[PDB]
């Protein structure tokens, strides 16, 4: 009536579960890490690298990809950050199996930031973009790189790598068919990660972009999205809901409801909308 | 009744449709021949500096960024090694040349390529990309355009253009004013698009060969085959059906496929 009070209410409502989503997510993700870099089927591998027991292993990865769903790779660098072993998975027909297609790595910030972990400490790279040999790969793939090193008696061996694929994630967590809220993913320094409208995306990254930085576009609420841990803003053109979390890296992820004035004009609605 | 007038609203949309891929194939055979014409393909193989290979693929990745549909525009050597690769992404508008560039001899279009005259514009039958004899994920069905490019009667190599299936149903198989989802299946059987994902390509992807028009619809199949526009009601679906010859010379079945429930608006 009395709308914009209540609507941010909402939205701070839906921020809050949605949160508790990506928190779940995250401690699944701890767990199968942890089984996958302690399995007997990749110490076997590591003693005896034979095509039976590397095809026990990928079997295994394979497994688990299509079980989990949200990796769509699963790998073991060795510790000059070539891959040795490498599962591929797809979502859209549940897909997995093993490449041949075996990469160096090691000109990569993740692997360079691997390196710095402790043996077996679980840990991960801020949110990027997949490449191949330092090319970008089409459909752009956010990826989420949680990393392991795998060490016997203590003594490093490589490390664990699964690709946690932030495309299909957000399409699962962002939108909420009952409140109907499109959550948007915004990093710690202003770009978009996940949005509905695939054009504002990876500014940081496509130079076309830059002008899509939270920042930029908002440059008085952001500094609020730094600092408070949730608020919303009306400003009144648009309503800005926002909450920050700790997704498995060390840098704040930024959870974005943002409403135009006219998508806050339908939300006098009912259930029929289902 | 409904069925029958459904049947010929069906029959309609196909003929449209048809006109469409027909046009579509006039754009893609009009392009082709101006790349295969062209001055910066021509001074690129007289010369394959990187001024001119870099002239090129600033031609190619703008063609790709007009013409939209070629998800890949190459050179391949007469080895059949690619030494030209533009990259197009339909969904961000992104083009650009790749440096990944393979030994493609292996691959059937190839050798198919290999068997035709110089300066012809033929088609390879629409097939899944790879990399490394791997299927590229998310799957992507391509008819490629041949043509091998020669100079004073000696052969030069293969100019190949990915003309990339997906995005064209998703462009001219669904429309919103009749309302019909026009499903792809080849010569085959197996279907090579349809908003169902997990029915296509039958033929090379384990678990899917009962994905067949020929095992789900058997006494339909033979109308299909025929090649005429017509449909038929089995009374569980209706099928309206239609075959066009899309660049290559094998036939494509164009299909509308509605079921009691759906029909029944
Ligand atoms: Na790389």
């Amino acid at each position: 009536a009395n709308n914009v009070e209540n609507t941010a209410k909402e939205a701070l409502h839906q921020l809050a579960y949605t949160g508790r989503e990506y928190n779940n997510i995250q401690d699944q993700i701890e767990t199968i890490s942890d089984l996958l870099g302690h399995s007997q089927s990749l110490y076997d591998y590591l003693r005896e690298p034979s095509k039976a027991n590397l095809t026990i292993l990928e079997n295994m990865w394979s497994s688990v990809a299509r079980n989990q769903k949200l990796y769509k790779q699963i790998r073991f660098l060795d510790t000059s950050g070539t891959e040795k072993v490498r599962i591929k998975y797809d979502f859209k027909t549940s897909i997995a199996g093993p490449s041949l297609i075996l990469r160096d790595k090691s000109a990569r910030e993740y692997f360079k930031y691997a390196q710095s972990l402790d043996n077996e400490q679980i840990s991960a790279w801020g949110i990027e973009l997949e490449r191949d040999k330092g090319e970008l790969v089409y459909p752009l793939s956010p990826s989420l790189r949680i990393l392991m090193p795998i060490s016997v008696n203590d003594v490093r061996q490589g490390y664990l790598v699964l690709n946690v694929d932030i495309e299909y994630l957000s399409s699962l967590l962002n939108y909420s068919p009952v409140r109907d809220f499109h959550i948007e993913l915004v990093k710690h320094k202003g770009f978009y990660i996940a949005s509905p409208d695939e054009s504002r995306l990876y500014g940081d990254i496509i130079p076309e972009r830059s002008q899509f930085n939270f920042s930029n576009m908002y440059p008085d609420i952001w500094p609020r999205v730094v600092s408070e841990q949730a608020g919303y803003s009306y400003s009144g053109e648009h309503l800005i809901a926002f909450s920050s979390i700790k997704f498995v890296s060390n840098e704040p992820l930024h959870l974005i409801i943002d409403l135009s004035n006219e998508q806050l004009s339908k939300r006098a609605t009912r259930d029929i909308n289902d």
